[PDB]
C-alpha cells in the first residue's frame, strides 16, 4: 500500500502478513467460489500492482485457476498496449507512461507504479486497473468451478422459498450470461423451478411479481 | 356474382362449381357447427340472392336444418314487407322496389336483384340482407345441433387451462343467451368449472381477471 510522507512524496508500506494470510485462507476454503471475487477486492483495496502480484504468489499452488487469471491479464494488457500506445519518444529525466505490463507490475518497480498512481498531472490508477483485470480472471474461475447450474437449482418439496431463492441467486452470480437472460431467469425460471405449492401462490400474485412480493407471499408455504 | 362491363352496366357470373363444392363439403363435415355460419358468409360474399338459393339447393338433403333456415327467411321477409311496404302505384317502365320475397330471389330475376344491388339512386343490397337472414337460420341450426352445453363444459384434471378455455368459448358461440349472461359466464362460470388447482390460481389473481391474465397464470398448472 502507499502512505504519504513529509515533502508531498509517497512511499510503499508492505501488505500486512495477516492481510495476505486472510487472502490465502479464503482461496483455500471457498475454492474460487463467487465470494472470492469480492473477498479479493476488499483485501486488495489501495494496493499497488506489486502487492497484488504477492497475493497471487501466495495462492500460486492453485495452478489451473492461476493459469486462467494469467491468460486474462495478458489480454487486458495487450488491449491497453493497443488503445493506450506509447505516445512517442519519451523525454529524458521523465518516467515512461505505463504499458499493460507496467499496470501488472511485472516490468515495473513499485515506485514507478506509485509515481503514476499519484502523478500530479495525468495520474494512472495502475493498482485498480490490474485489480479489475484479476476480477475478470477470478470471475471466469468462479464460473468454471461453479458446482450447480442456475437451471438445475429446483426448490425442495419442504425447502423454504427463501433458501431456494438463496441457492437460485448464488448460481446466477456465477452465470456470465447477458443481463437480459439474467432478468428473464429471475422473473420466469425462479417461478418455473419452485415446489408445486409455492408455484401456485406465485402465479396467484399475478404478472411480474417483485422478489420482495414473492418472498412475502411464500413465507411459511410448505 | 356480379362483374361490371363497358357502358356502366353489370352482368351475372355464375358462382364457381368449386366455390359451391367447398360449401357442400363444409356442411357435410361440420354438420351445421358454429364454423358453418362464418364459412357460409365467406363463400357467399358478393353473391346475388339467386346464387345464395343455389348454395342452399346444394345442401337441401339436410332437410331438418333447411326447414329451420326456411322458416327464419319467411319471417325476416314478412318484417321487410311490413316495415318496407309497397311505396304505392309504381310508374310504368320502372323496376318495382324489392319485397321480402324479392330479397330472397324466389319471386325475382337475378337481373332485378342486380338492378337493385347497383341502383344509381337508392341501391338495395338484396344479397347482403338475404345472407343476414340465412345467418340467423344457420345460427339457430348451430344452437339446435350444439353437442355440449356451456354449463356441462368442465376442465379435465390434467387438461391444460387453454384447451378447457377453447371448449368453453366454442359452446358460448352456440349460446343465443343475452350478452350480459355471456359476460357473466366468461367471468364467473369459467373460473367455477376449472380443475381444483387452476381454480385456486384464478381466485389468487383477484377480482375480474382478464382472459389473457388467466391464460398466462394457468399455463403449465396441472
Ligand atoms: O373460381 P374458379 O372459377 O374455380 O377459377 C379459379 C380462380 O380463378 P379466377 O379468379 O379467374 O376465378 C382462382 O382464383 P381465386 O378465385 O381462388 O382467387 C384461380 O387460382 P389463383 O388464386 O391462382 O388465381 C384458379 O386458377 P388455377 O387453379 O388454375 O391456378 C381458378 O381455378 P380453375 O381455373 O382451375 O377452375
Amino acid at each position: 500500500p502507499v502512505q504519504q510522507t513529509g515533502g508531498g512524496n509517497y512511499i510503499h508500506v508492505p501488505l500486512s502478513p495477516r492481510t495476505l494470510n486472510a487472502w490465502v485462507k479464503l482461496v483455500e476454503d471457498k475454492k474460487f467460489g463467487a465470494e472470492v471475487v469480492p473477498g479479493f477486492q476488499a483485501l486488495s483495496e489501495g494496493c499497488t500492482p506489486y502487492d497484488i502480484n504477492q497475493m497471487l504468489n501466495c495462492v500460486g499452488d492453485h495452478q489451473a485457476a492461476m493459469q486462467i487469471i494469467r491468460e486474462i491479464i495478458n489480454d487486458e494488457a495487450a488491449d491497453w498496449d493497443a488503445q493506450h500506445p506509447i505516445p512517442g519518444p519519451l523525454p529524458a529525466g521523465q518516467l515512461r507512461d505505463p504499458r499493460g505490463s507496467d499496470i501488472a507490475g511485472t516490468t515495473s518497480t513499485v515506485e514507478e507504479q506509485i509515481q503514476w498512481m499519484y502523478r500530479p498531472q495525468n495520474p494512472v490508477p495502475v493498482g485498480n486497473i490490474y485489480r479489475r483485470w484479476i476480477q475478470i480472471g477470478l470471475q471466469k474461475c468462479v464460473r468454471m468451478y461453479n458446482p450447480t447450474n442456475i437451471l438445475d437449482v429446483k426448490q425442495g418439496p419442504k425447502e423454504p422459498f427463501q433458501s431456494y431463492v438463496d441457492r437460485f441467486y448464488k448460481s446466477l452470480r456465477a452465470e456470465q450470461t447477458d443481463p437480459a437472460v439474467k432478468n428473464w431467469m429471475t422473473q420466469t425460471l425462479l417461478i418455473q423451478n419452485a415446489n408445486p405449492d409455492c408455484k401456485l401462490v406465485l402465479k396467484g400474485l399475478g404478472m411480474n411479481p417483485t422478489l420482495e412480493e414473492m418472498l412475502t407471499a411464500c413465507q411459511g408455504v410448505g
